């Protein structure tokens, strides 16, 4: 959730917004050990049931979210139930476990590509345009990450909108990401430098991942 | 219907049949002035009614199917309901009026493209891979014709079989088609050549397109 200020400006402004919860538990083995375990369930829970609490008079607000990267556990799918009974005005979505599980109304895969299938063992990324006809399947597909922008990138951009724009049921996305999470230094003559992971000595770090 | 020695032999030798009813009204305007008019369903009843009669026990048929390019009608619709009711064991399908109505359990249209759209008023013929996908769409899709080979041509034949490979849906279609309808004809010398329409003072006629 953000600083409660944005959702203002988003309801002044006019932009749609995903307001998610604050639970990531993507460093776990595997990635649902905490979101599968009852005893993490009260934790997990007051992250979603104070969010929708705080923001859910705000117009801008107009689909929310389980969290991200945390697998599919029962406790997604508990409080999934819990946000669907105190507010049925908006859908739920949540990403982890493979983008279609039980726990969210919306497709929402990271990063699945426009016609390559990546058949990933128990949590494929299917091409978007396949993903959405498979048996069974009817819900729309809108990307919770797509288009990573990671230095010069944005390569195949104008694929995924041609996709948007023929299939009915493939509303859209969002770009990762808005802004570089850069930070300034400063070197011996007090000249201003941009500074990505391990520029701090921090260690382990992930270098340039962050921008 | 054919020869009833045919599904003998696709008994034995095992070929899938879509039998069909003898009801082509295609140059009718519009193309469902008869099926959809109560006069003409006593007609059209007795070739469906017969054929199922007639083959109901060969087990090479596994589709049933209303007939050809004759529109959609309210006809197609009772005729659908009568084989569902005296036959559960085949599916129905019919192409007529959009390949996708109330009278088919097979999506099975003449001629859609891959990824191309063909918007057309009324009767679309959508990219395959978004046809599946429509909005309220379940229906497998099988083309009842694809691929229409006449003379040097078939290209384009391997992006048909990558998406039936790729989506679960696409199941497949029939070829247009098997054999030319060219007739032999006699020079002078008695030497046989091969004729097409217009080869035997038959006007108006259509060419080149039997073959
Ligand atoms: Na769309
Ligand atoms: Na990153
Ligand atoms: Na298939
Ligand atoms: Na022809």
């Amino acid at each position: 959730p953000n600083h409660p200020l944005w959702y203002t400006l988003c309801d002044r402004y006019g932009l749609y917004v995903v307001d998610e919860a604050n639970i990531e538990t993507h460093g776990m083995v595997p990635m649902n050990r905490l979101t599968d375990d009852p005893r993490w369930l009260p934790a997990m829970s007051e992250r979603v049931t104070r969010m929708v609490q705080r923001d859910r008079n705000h117009p801008s607000v107009i689909i929310w979210s389980l969290g991200n990267e945390s697998g599919h556990g029962a406790n997604h799918d508990a409080l999934y139930r819990w946000i669907k009974s105190v507010d049925p005005s908006r859908p739920v979505q949540y990403e982890g476990g493979g983008a279609d599980t039980t726990a969210t109304d919306i497709i929402c895969p990271m990063y699945a590509r426009v016609d390559e299938d990546q058949p990933f063992p128990a949590v494929p990324k299917w091409s978007i345009k396949k993903w959405l006809s498979l048996p069974g399947e009817t819900r729309p597909l809108i990307l919770c990450e797509y288009a990573h922008a990671m230095g010069n990138s944005l390569g195949g951009f104008a694929k995924y909108w041609q996709a948007f724009r023929q299939y009915p049921r493939l509303q859209g996305g969002f770009v990762w990401d808005w802004v570089d999470q850069s930070l300034i230094k400063y070197d011996e003559n007090g000249n201003p430098w941009s500074a990505y992971g391990g520029d701090f000595g921090d260690t382990p770090n992930d270098r340039q991942f962050c921008m």
